[PDB]
């Protein structure tokens, strides 16, 4: 009965998006796909168009969520970054001690909002540097981090890792093994 | 400069067409989304929408392409293998001696257009039983089969090593290496 938001914006990475929802919704999780920018298509960072759910501000309206989830890409990330709408969605998943999850340059939103400082993190290889300005995250090579309710991942090759993780904080390790074993994973 | 046609009917498996598409789009393949049914959003297995490219009718004017890929999900595996105009493009395919890779319970479309048979092939554990029905095939358990111009792999845990193999089947072993990098694969 655990609940997730995910939110879509212009330029997100595809993988990053479409492995949490569905590995989620797999897991018995309630999932709702938030665009940014509305209810519009949203075109993803390799051309896939994703029709969400709902727009961002409809879906806040039908909150708390157990888990807010930002994907990567370079774009979508920073479409992220600049949203005040992200920032108090953010703020108050903080303040009511509820799980965030970022992969890949998601992870670069929680510096710009001021999320999660002190925390152990990793990003895509290529993000480092971005998340490290300022010295407010300790940095971590793990290819998935979970440190208390900040929870990041790599790449879209970490995305099931990243997926299985977010399931295992919510319903159990039960559950994610039991949702892990139907995909054939190495 | 190689072309790549996924076909995406309702009821596929959202990871085993965004992986395969993402990645073949990174390693500078043309790829068309093209949707069985037309042009409309396409619902995916566990309730992704993906606006396809252009309708199956459409794309197939644009051909011939060097890869026909097949996603997975039962449901969608299924309506590919009902439609007329799949078998069409595939017995074309086969023809012209072109590649068809498929996924999951993908490559069971293979059987019901009797595609390839004589080939070794895996599918998805569960779709072992359908794909060998006749004894058209012979079964491999490996997580990525190619023999010759039938390409195939077992779930969305295997995405990645499916869509690593088409690019090295249509631009080379170093190419794939490149595209391979900087996805953080384990």
């Amino acid at each position: 009965s655990k609940r997730a938001l995910v939110i879509l914006a212009k330029g997100a990475e595809e993988m990053e998006t479409v492995i949490p929802v569905d590995v989620m919704r797999r897991a018995g999780i309630k999932v709702t796909v938030a665009g940014l920018a509305g209810k519009d298509p949203v075109q993803c960072s390799r051309d896939v168009v994703i029709c969400p759910d709902a727009s961002l501000e409809d879906a806040k309206k039908e909150g708390p969520y157990d888990v807010v989830v930002l994907p990567g890409g370079n774009l979508g990330a920073q479409n992220l970054s600049e949203s005040a709408a992200v920032k108090e969605i953010l703020k108050e998943q903080e303040n009511r001690k509820g799980l965030i999850a970022a992969i890949c340059a998601g992870p670069t939103a929680l510096l710009a909002h001021e999320i999660g400082f002190g925390s152990k993190v990793t990003t895509h290889p290529l993000a480092k540097d971005k998340m490290m300005n300022g010295g407010h995250y300790t940095y971590s090579e793990n290819r998935v981090e979970k440190d208390g309710l900040i929870l990041t991942s790599r790449g879209p090759g970490t995305s099931f890792e990243f997926a299985l993780a977010i399931v295992e904080a919510l319903n159990g390790k039960e559950v994610a093994a039991q949702v892990k074993a139907p995909l054939v994973l190495k």
